[PDB]
């Protein structure tokens, strides 16, 4: 599943920031309620973030595995995978 979770848009789906340069950025948790090419808005108990792909590690619950995934791995804009 984890290479099936590349080749989807996240939406929908609870994800956490578990790596990045910005330390002020780990740990933020939540719902992605939009992707964007560069991007994940995520919806959090404390509201909206926004927090760049590149260069940052999500923890991603997906199909009932949670998993580590790099996001230069979905550094592209969801319809191009």
């Amino acid at each position: 599943q984890g290479v099936e979770l590349i080749a989807r848009d996240w939406i929908g789906l609870m994800v956490e920031v578990v790596e990045s340069p910005n330390h002020s950025e780990v740990g933020i948790k939540g719902e992605v309620v939009d992707e964007t090419q560069n991007t994940l808005k995520i919806m959090t108990e404390k509201g909206l973030k926004v927090v760049a792909k590149r260069g940052r590690t999500f923890r991603v619950w997906y199909k009932g595995k949670i998993m580590r995934i790099k996001g230069d791995l979905i550094n592209f804009r969801p319809e191009d995978r």
